């Protein structure tokens, strides 16, 4: 019985089992092949690498993420990834389960239709259904009320939330993300000499980010005490040994989350977009929402941010408003949590969408909305 | 001697020489900003673009808006357009003439006082008047009676005056204009994969909902057509070649003024706001109103808008109650063209605010009232 | 007065004054010292040869070039290149003038820095300034919109720039460039018995190509067509008068150009960096860079490869798009022809770092930005 | 069944079949001539030696090495000597067997066409197959990654490679190796006195060079106690009785293997292609070739060379990456064991080129590409 | 001051003072021993005859050369040649100047080290430095740039020198010279019946060689036309008044050189020991070399020498290549004119040893190098 909870995210696949509270399977969304060679079988040489076994033999693996910015393009390799998951990774025989499928606000509907048609056609599953990221991160932090700030690899938005209620219309959807930032970080470590080129080492960038990023509480500030040498210089050590020393990069990539147009991004930074998405909102729920900020995964889990975006915040609001950012351990997760149990939940059995009916009525049937 | 005629609007600004039939000046309320680049001077390089230019150097400004709703909010870039209204666009010495000026009903009063007090300070406009819209866009019509519908960029609303005289009691306004179409059908775009983020984007949004966009007759009908592909689907170039095509979202649009929810907004759509205002004037007035409803401009000029509108009313309407929607060509500037007229009328020279008599009495006197 | 034009590339020094339209001194960044020997002075032996005398003493040299893939490594042998660069080939005491610097995009801050040290501490350059090679070659061509493509020996770099503005956020940087062309035509020679091992023999390679090499405007159809002997096959003279005949080589060499892969490169081919770096930039300025893409110096100087570039660009844009390549004659000294051009222009002049400014603020002065 | 295993090196031919752990035919690549007396057969005097009896012989014969820098330049000899390993050596009627061959990386493409006719014409080779000796080595070692460090007699080599992928742009090649070792020994010899000029003397040096040369830990040091008659010192006797002291010249010889420029080489030393080569292949792959060093055989087989380039290593790595240098017992046959492997492995059996499909083909078809 | 010039060769001991354009004693390095008779004093008869008066009183003397091959091997010889050389040639003491020795390349070197001590020693010479003589000969020729062919009674060599640098990486060395080819022409002068077995004939022999043998231009064409009895029939008279007739032997026995094989030498002729010494320079030299060659003295002053090998070395040369030999009168001195040039040359006063600097150091001092 139960269920699969597939987060299937731009950067990290997360896969498990309803009633679980962490994810079995967490990994890249990669496919990689032999970058070069050709790569005739003759023996038995694979020319497909995917997840974990693609970060191993990275270094001789054009890296490729089937997902940009949230939308599925390489639908060969999605499809892979899929196989992979269901087979390799949670060794379980997909028609076993229901899947519940997450996905970003604002994509394009041929996204939702391919992927369905895909679910039950090459993997036969039973029921499936769709569910939107920002609704489950509030599952996962036990809330009926709050801005959602979901910042990962792909795909920023905000989701307002009331007392169970969707507030569609002031939904916010930006392309500054992970990605973004770790592309950010290889032209700023250029500056140094440190010249990253490849998509391997775009992937160790990541990995160099994820260890010292941080965000600074006032970036001007801080960045003229780098002025004078310090504990803002740490050290990094690269997979063949050499040793980096990183600096102002530091903080100054995680601070185009704030500042935007230090990547050419025209949009307002996200302590903006959060504070105006709530001006979209009818002033009897606005103090709820000030109050309630949830920080979803991916990028949130940069140190220091949720007391960063407090104080922007808490500048932009009234002063009576009490600013409160919701930010807890395990939020890399949230979305994922908040599937299990939302697929664990009695009451929505009702809404999965059985092959029956897919097949009655067509792709169209996955636009359906209910709680 | 003349007088200058400004219809200084959200979107558009309309200037020109009271007697023409038709402004000299019509380009964009934008000023734009050198995006990035932070630009020096240096050479010289100007960090300013207004109008037709900002749309021609439109990809590498962030363009704004000093008009939102109808309302003065960016005071300097308002100053900096008038500059250039009078000197760039008219190339005339704004002190040679007197100059009506025109604004939505309902406004906060000082948007007037603010507005009043630079055309005294700033260009030494020898005499000022501010007139209602509403009332100039029936003196282009050559009616004396009639419900105004004006409804472009910024601001909604409904007029009715009768036989000469204002029903001010029964004014009506609404936020939806076509600034939110356009934003709307950006959000609507993202269905088909295309993303739409920039204010330069923006502004190509609704450069294609001014070709492709218009107002079905029975927007449940046309709806359940378009499942079958077929007509309703036309294809537009993008700047860089790029081809759209576009479906739903052709009708989808413009409906949204009839039906406010798509958007968030509480309020009913225009036929209720019209048929509303209607019935908040006495009984006798009623029947002439019904047989004179008159549209201005901005999205009145959606295909078939008249046609639907007429359609709607009828429904609302007692049986008896001829149903008739004035709507003539070149209404995108009934209001200016009223201005025009209005102007060069004789009696209407008594109404014209002497600076002399500003500097006496003060800002307040820009609210007398007369015909 | 004047002023000095100084290329420092990593193949050719081009140096000469402001206002004339050619360099007066251009010669090959090397400094070599005899391969064996030791060397002992003894009577008055030179361990030092710099430019053309190390070309024409080659054989008995080891060839360095203290530059390599646009940064400069060997600060040592750099400074010995400047010094005979002032004295030795212009004849000109380095104190009578301002120096303009040139270098490539992205490249290490202590590259400027160190260079900057060097001018004012052992040339005492009353004043510097060190601009980026991609304006300078829209200069030269007299165009303010376009994209660079600059492309020689050490750094291949795209930057795009619209009406004045620079795009930062889009440029482009490969580590394939003539060097790597040169040595990649060595591994290829030995295919037929020309072994070339020495620093010597590279050059005579970068010789041999710059002869017979050239672009293929369908590289497979004459690849295929090289299968029979023919005009495709030409011949060369070696120093000693051995005589080499080249084939296939003689177009796949700079080939590689178009196909990264050739030499375990893994970024895309020149074509394509150029075609993402103008999707990268505003939809609204990308049809005006399609039809003003312009080719630096270097290594687009093999024949052809402007029409190989146009029906590849063309292949890869929309239709409608007019694709053209400016790449005109003497294009290989575009940099130091715009660096001539700016230098004499007149308030241009505001932009030269003193040496009194740099003593006050220090090396951080040589990042301020301005056109 | 079977098949043919035929190492034809430069310097000494190692046949054999597949399956067996050994060579069954090792013999020097010589064809020696009488050097004087003209010879008419007269009897039945014979004017051609080949192999074993050629060193028999060889105080009346000039001796030929057809083989030169791993190129095949005497065609006529070297079918000869093909010819003699067959009939002479294995005992075996070549048409029996398919047959494997080898060749050095990056030679001329003609050196396999031409090798191939003979093959297929003079011997009648059911199937031959030219392997890479690098690859050869690996399997010899039972690793699927490593750097092969191949050196002996003419061509000394690197090749990466990754988890059973190749790494060809990372190849590297220098014509010192164990001919060149010769030669610079027997001028060293004359500086006391041990005058050898004859083809007979320089393989008496060769025999002198494989007894009693070894490699320096740390040759300044050595070369300096060296200076104290001690156990440096070492005699040889001739073949007529005489003995020889050698001295210096015990580790100078072999010295020139890390120190190029002893024989005017210009290349660098062993270690620094090695590591050159590593720092060429991706930042992933770096440290496993560290830990991965795999000598083959040739000059590898002097004594502590592993421990010399161990140390040299380590010096030019990072402090963090563990060197080592994998260099078995019996490696002079490395790649010879490695074609026995590969030829009894079962799926290497489709990489057979059949007579019939290169009298399809045509000699190209021995470029193809396959593991 | 000035200083001696000591060109201490194989066959004559060539003596002089720096600043001198020709030698001063100029005589046979022979050490004679009356045959026979035993000899005792007796009266005062002397067993010990050098040089000329060996000449004189040859016909009792068995005459020894203490010098062979180039090598010193009976010293005790040497140092009474050296003896008389001071104080019966020169007639000069030799502790009132410093002296410059010669060698020939590649000599053992112990040979430096007991010539240096007997130096220091036995003559107490202030100073002393041995110089190489192919140095020698191209001051001499007054060129920094050639190939020197020194072959002159003991030794054969080639050196390249390449404006002032020697390339000793190409040097070669035959014993094919002078005295090789006396012996052979001994051997060959048997045939006709004129048998020389004594030491005293071989003189003869010599005499006759430098008198009566030329080089052919076409060996074999003119051994043809010497079938028929002409004018290559030319007589000598023996010092008893008896008349040879010598015929084939004129050019045959010069012929050696070109074709070392006459004498079981197994080596290449000097045509193609210069050409491969070139062949083993960088390809950037050759060319200079070519146009270069300089014969020393010795057995290159054979009739039209110069200009057979300048026809074989056209011939191994690419057609392009201007093949240029120098061959001066007065080559047969050219290491001694070259001597007296250095060591009247200013700067070069540096490079004497002074036997304070022995005595510190010892012997291994001789082996510093610097011109
Ligand atoms: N410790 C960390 N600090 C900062 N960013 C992180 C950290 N861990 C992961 N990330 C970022 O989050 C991205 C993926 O997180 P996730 O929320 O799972 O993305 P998605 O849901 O879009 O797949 C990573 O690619 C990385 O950019
Ligand atoms: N052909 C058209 N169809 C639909 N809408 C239009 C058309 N032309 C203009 N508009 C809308 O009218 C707006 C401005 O019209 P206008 O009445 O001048 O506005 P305002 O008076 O508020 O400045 C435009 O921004 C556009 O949204
Ligand atoms: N005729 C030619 N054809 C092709 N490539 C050329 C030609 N002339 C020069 N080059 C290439 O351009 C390189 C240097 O050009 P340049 O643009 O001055 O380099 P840089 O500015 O980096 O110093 C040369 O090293 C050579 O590789
Ligand atoms: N014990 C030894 N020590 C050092 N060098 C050796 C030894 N044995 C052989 N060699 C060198 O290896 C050379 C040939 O080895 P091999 O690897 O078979 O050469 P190739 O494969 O090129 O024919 C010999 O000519 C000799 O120079
Ligand atoms: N005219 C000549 N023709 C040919 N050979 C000569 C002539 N004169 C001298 N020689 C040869 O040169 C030899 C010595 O010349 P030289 O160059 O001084 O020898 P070295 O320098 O080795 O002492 C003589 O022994 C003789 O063999
Ligand atoms: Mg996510
Ligand atoms: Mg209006
Ligand atoms: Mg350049
Ligand atoms: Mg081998
Ligand atoms: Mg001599």
């Amino acid at each position: 019985t139960t269920a699969l909870v597939c987060d299937n995210g731009s950067g990290l696949v997360k896969a498990g089992f309803a009633g679980d509270d962490a994810p079995r399977a967490v990994f890249p969304s990669i496919v990689g092949r032999p970058r070069h060679q050709g790569v005739m079988v003759g023996m038995g040489q694979k020319d497909s690498y995917v997840g974990d076994e693609a970060q191993s033999k990275r270094g001789i693996l054009t890296l490729k993420y089937p997902i940009e910015h949230g939308i599925i393009t390489n639908w060969d390799d999605m499809e892979k990834i899929w196989h992979h998951t269901f087979y390799n990774e949670l060794r379980v025989a997909p028609e076993e389960h229901p899947t519940l499928l997450t996905e970003a606000p604002l994509n394009p509907k041929a996204n939702r239709e391919k992927m369905t048609q895909i679910m039950f056609e090459t993997f036969n599953v039973p029921a499936m259904y769709v569910a939107i990221q920002a609704v489950l991160s509030l599952y996962a932090s036990g809330r009926t009320t709050g801005i959602v700030l979901d910042s990962g690899d792909g795909v920023t938005h905000n989701v307002p939330i009331y007392e169970g209620y969707a507030l569609p219309h002031a939904i916010m959807r930006l392309d500054l993300a992970g990605r973004d930032l770790t592309d950010y970080l290889m032209k700023i470590l250029t500056e140094r000499g440190y010249s990253f080129v490849t998509t391997a080492e775009r992937e160790i960038v990541r990995d160099i980010k994820e260890k010292l990023c941080y965000v600074a509480l006032d970036f001007e500030n801080e960045m003229a005490t780098a002025a004078s040498s310090s504990s803002l210089e740490k050290s990094y050590e690269l997979p063949d040994g050499q040793v980096i020393t990183i600096g102002n990069e530091r903080f100054r990539c995680p601070e185009t989350l704030f500042q935007p147009s230090f990547i050419g991004m025209e949009s307002a930074g996200i302590h903006e977009t959060t504070y105006n998405s709530i001006m979209k909102c009818d002033i009897d729920i606005r103090k709820d929402l000030y109050a309630n900020n949830v920080m979803s995964g991916g990028t949130t889990m940069y140190p220091g941010i949720a007391d960063r975006m407090q104080k922007e915040i808490t500048a932009l609001a009234p002063s009576t408003m009490k600013i409160k950012i919701i930010a807890p351990p395990e939020r890399k997760y949230s979305v994922w949590i908040g599937g299990s149990i939302l697929a664990s939940l009695s009451t929505f059995q009702q809404m999965w969408i059985t092959k029956q009916e897919y097949d009655e009525a067509g792709p169209s049937i996955v636009h359906r909305k209910c709680f």
